[PDB]
């Protein structure tokens, strides 16, 4: 009966709204003026008649899947299916390359980073790929210390920048929440932490390929992931980090801008005014791809990490190591000081932890002494030799008599 | 500290009045020996902390310094080097 299937989708493009119906989400989207919605019949119904004067019962457009791809144009098809494109640029992404930063923007930067240009340069390097290449880093951003260092003025600048495409001021409770929508479409997503730990999840939102949506009064959706991560916080550790970590850049700001020469009141207005100009600045990096995801350790990072990590473990790594130095850091040269042990046997303690080769009763002597209360071989064993596999159990004859030890290795 | 009731140690005898000199000396000076932090933690918090705790949640976490030895009246000593 019908000639033309899409007469209406063309008819609506004349007047510059895109609409199509999103067969992953069975929803109809709609696209004016670079404001992308998704809504149900009889709502797309209702504007159609607004702008045509009729309502007809086949809505006559074409069935694309919608996906947040950037790089990608506003439509394409991979093997046969056709796609149309969620991302649609902010004005200060489509912006003209410059070399020099803003001055007042500069301070802040400097400030916040502490004057250090390494890590600074390194996080322009980072926020210029996102810019530009607008894909995901595998690294994210911590910066904690006092308020007023400009942290959320970082935020709020970026925020102008992003627009849309950034989440601000995720917490706690909104992760907590059902839906997750402060991670649907979405370059950048900052996070506060705020009670003086449930982001452990964000670990792998970094580095995962796909994230699943749940949003109100929409179909649970997986979508490619393209956040990057940054955590505001105020000295208190918001994700555990383990030693040997790739994901976080940590980064402690306690320069207060108010305590600054340059800071006037205009200042924290003027920042934001030049949001394009920095815009503009970051348009003009050139990226450094290898850098991106390059990740160092910081002195916060350092001390957030020899905190996090068990004592034990520290106590077995030093035993493993034969690493006399770190018991003696740790107060063991105090077995002396009490008279827990003699001149002879303390040569005899120290010669053990060296060469491996430790009799039970030096390491409870030892372990006794650096944690405070005495712990027997049983429980030593099963929490620190054991778990951290410093070595065997076993017997060795020292001087005449054979000696229960344990043989490091 | 001395707002703190650190002068308490004294009062107990924990301390004598040449040691004390050198307890006060080391926390402007910023160079603790191992065996005053203590004392002085121990007075401050009301139980005994050890070395090893008093690094992992004081002087490590809030990067008050590093453990190096320095040598008092001939002996080598381990401090905490206050930076
Ligand atoms: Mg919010």
């Amino acid at each position: 009966e019908e000639k033309d299937p899409l007469w209406l989708y063309k008819v609506l493009l004349t007047k510059g709204i895109e609409v199509w119906f999103d067969i992953k989400l069975e929803k109809y989207g709609i696209k004016r003026n670079n404001r992308v919605d998704y809504i149900a019949k009889s709502s797309l119904q209702q504007i159609v008649f607004e702008i045509i004067g009729k309502t007809p019962k086949n809505i006559a457009v074409p069935t694309y899947i919608g996906a947040y791809e950037p790089s990608k144009p506003e439509k394409w098809e991979e093997e046969g299916i056709k796609y149309i494109n969620l991302f649609k640029p902010t004005p200060l992404m489509k912006v003209k390359p410059v070399k020099e930063m803003p001055e007042i923007v500069k301070n802040l930067l400097l400030n916040l980073f502490d004057y250090d240009a390494k890590s600074m340069g390194l996080f322009i390097n980072w926020l210029a790929f996102i810019y530009q290449y607008k894909e995901r880093t595998g690294v994210a951003w911590i910066f904690m210390g006092k308020q007023g260092t400009g942290k959320g003025l970082l935020v709020d600048l970026l925020k102008k920048i992003f627009e849309e495409h950034m989440s601000s001021n995720i917490t706690d409770a909104n992760l907590d929440s059902q839906f997750n929508p402060y991670l649907y479409n979405k370059l950048i997503v900052h996070l506060n932490e705020v009670s003086a730990l449930v982001k452990n999840r964000l670990k792998t939102w970094i580095t995962d390929e796909t994230l699943y949506i749940n949003r109100k009064n929409m179909k649970e959706v997986e979508i490619k992931n393209f956040c990057n991560f940054i955590i505001n916080s105020n000295e208190t550790i918001p994700v555990d980090i383990e030693d040997s970590d790739r994901r976080f850049n940590v980064i402690e700001c306690n320069n207060v801008l108010k305590e600054q020469e340059w800071w006037t009141t205009e200042s924290y207005q003027e920042i934001l005014n030049n949001a394009e100009g920095f815009a503009k600045y970051l348009a003009g990096i050139k990226v450094d791809r290898s850098k991106v995801n390059e990740v160092v350790m910081s002195e916060k990072k350092k001390a957030i990490v020899e905190t996090t990590e068990s004592v034990l473990k520290q106590i077995a790594k030093a035993l493993t190591d034969r690493d006399i130095e770190w018991f003696l850091d740790n107060g063991l040269e105090g077995v002396v000081e009490k008279n827990i042990v003699n001149d002879f046997q303390w040569e005899e303690l120290q010669e053990a932890i060296t060469t491996g080769v430790i009799p039970n009763k030096y390491l409870m002597i030892i372990v006794e002494q650096i944690l405070g209360d005495s712990k027997t071989i049983t429980w030593i064993k099963r929490n620190i030799i054991t778990p951290y596999q410093v070595g065997e159990t076993t017997v060795v004859k020292m001087a005449g008599k054979p000696i229960r030890a344990i043989v490091v290795g």
